């Protein structure tokens, strides 16, 4: 069936080959993500960026369907609930473990009994802060959510990643908010597609500018903004 393509495409053609590929098949998302892979750039994508593009996305897909649950999560998760992104080990303010996002809420997955932290639900999130420490030479990125009427603020030290993460949780939370202002869950799905993307356009772009133009697909939060 679908091979990857080997000619330059323009919007276009790329929206064919990415239906096609049945990564996504939402037209108007895909010329987003075309905006987000030629930012900066002449608007067209070679077969270079696509099989990028194509690699990053299979990667995180692969990464996340071989997550290890415990047991008690498993059985309090909603119907249909799945981790579609999972971090590398990372230092917490409630300790080592990974972070994995589903469509509904992210955790991280711990040592131990019960081995798993709720950090927030996309609902229940009240801030969002992407900083980094300093002292001396040192700089510690650090991603940090505060959710509503709690005070203890969630901090992960997600190192390179901190910025994508800042960004796909901004996404996903925006697209709660609007989801259930509308009354239509539409809405996450579409900012799941988003975030995805994203993940897989900083992992092909490779730049400093990549989370710039990886926003172009941030359709829910730029709204906010």
């Amino acid at each position: 069936n679908f091979e990857l393509p080997k000619k330059h495409m323009q919007l276009n053609d790329f929206v064919k080959r990415v239906q096609e590929s049945g990564i996504v098949k939402d037209a108007v998302i895909i010329h987003r993500l075309f905006d987000a892979l030629t930012f900066g750039h002449e608007k067209q994508i070679d077969p270079e960026t696509f099989r990028d593009f194509y690699t990053c996305w299979k990667e995180t897909e692969a990464e996340a369907q071989e997550v290890s649950l415990p047991a008690l999560l498993m059985e309090h998760l909603d119907k249909n609930e799945c981790v579609y992104k999972l971090s590398s080990s990372v230092k917490t303010n409630r300790g080592v473990g990974k972070i994995a996002m589903t469509q509904k809420r992210l955790f991280l997955l711990t040592e131990g009994r019960p081995g798993y932290v709720e950090i927030a639900t996309f609902r229940n999130i009240e801030e969002v802060k992407n900083s980094t420490v300093a002292f001396l030479l040192l700089r510690i990125p650090t991603l940090k959510i505060k959710t509503v009427a709690k005070k203890e603020v969630f901090e992960a030290n997600l190192k390179s990643e901190c910025d994508l993460w800042h960004l796909m949780v901004k996404e996903m939370w925006a697209g709660k908010q609007l989801a259930d202002d509308h009354k239509d869950p539409q809405y996450v799905q579409q900012a799941l597609t988003n975030v995805l993307l994203m993940d897989a356009v900083v992992g092909t772009l490779q730049s400093p500018s990549a989370i710039h133009a990886a926003s172009k697909l941030a359709y829910f939060d730029n709204m906010k903004k």
